[PDB]
This record gives structure tokens, C-alpha cells and sequence, in this order.
């Protein structure tokens, strides 16, 4: 089945645009990407940066995840992210989000070898 880390790319990463460019951009890209097809996830970050940059994340400043784990790791710049947020008025199967586009650094986990990310643990 699919892999953490390809679930990582497909949930989180959106090289193709650098920034959110309208207000639908949540809607659009939670339905896209699939993650909308069980249930409306409620929290959902895209970062708008290559691939390369934010697997190089993993080398980074190591830190504990949210969760006590210490695989977590913290991106020594900020990047371009965009916050997708539930609002009040999202109904299964249509989910509806909140689009936020910011500038932070992200905090991902990594595992395996390559070691990569394969959870988008928060941004700050
Ligand atoms: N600002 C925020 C806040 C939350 N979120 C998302 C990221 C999470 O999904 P995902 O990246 O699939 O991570 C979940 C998967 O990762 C796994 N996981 C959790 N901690 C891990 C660790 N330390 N090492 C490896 N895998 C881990 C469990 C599960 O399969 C989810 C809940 O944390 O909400 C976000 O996008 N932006």
C-alpha cells in the first residue's frame, strides 16, 4: 500500500504553486489530494517548497514532537505553508476549510532510509 513517506508528498507537499492563491484553495486541494474521501479531516498544512528543501528538514534542528518522540525536526528557515482549518459549516462529503497562507517554520517527523518526513507535526 502506499508508503508514510508518499502519504507525506500527497497530504502535505505543493510545489506547484508558492503560495495559496484564493480563498478556495483548502476545498480544492483537500478534495484533490483524497484526503477528504472518508471523512473531512479537520487540519490539513501544505508547504509550497521543493521537495529537496523540506526532506532536508530531517537534518535539521532535531526537537520532540508534540507527542514525546524525538524523531521530530524543525526547519531552520521558514517556509511558504498554507493552513487548511475546518469551519463551522463542513458537512461529510462536503467538507468545507478555512485557507490560511503563512510564512513559519515546520516541524516534521522523519523515519526510514533515505531518511524523510512522514509526518507534518506542526508549524511555529
Ligand atoms: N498544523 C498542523 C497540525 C496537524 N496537521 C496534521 C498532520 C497530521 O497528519 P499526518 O501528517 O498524516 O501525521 C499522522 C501520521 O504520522 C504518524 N506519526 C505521528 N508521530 C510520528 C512520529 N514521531 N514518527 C513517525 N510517524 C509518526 C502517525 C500517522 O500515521 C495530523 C494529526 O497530527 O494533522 C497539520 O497538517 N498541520
Amino acid at each position: 500500500k502506499e508508503t508514510a513517506a508518499a502519504k507525506f508528498e500527497r497530504q502535505h507537499m505543493d510545489s506547484s504553486t508558492s503560495a495559496a492563491s484564493s480563498s478556495n484553495y483548502c476545498n480544492q486541494m483537500m478534495k484533490s489530494r483524497n484526503l477528504t474521501k472518508d471523512r473531512c479531516k479537520p487540519v490539513n498544512t501544505f508547504v509550497h517548497e521543493s521537495l529537496a528543501d523540506v526532506q532536508a528538514v530531517c537534518s535539521q534542528k532535531n526537537v520532540a514532537c508534540k507527542n514525546g518522540q524525538t524523531n521530530c525536526y524543525q526547519s531552520y528557515s521558514t517556509m511558504s505553508i498554507t493552513d487548511c482549518r475546518e469551519t463551522g459549516s463542513s458537512k461529510y462529503p462536503n467538507c468545507a476549510y478555512k485557507t490560511t497562507q503563512a510564512n513559519k517554520h515546520i516541524i516534521v517527523a522523519c523515519e526510514g532510509n533515505p531518511y524523510v518526513p512522514v509526518h507534518f507535526d506542526a508549524s511555529v
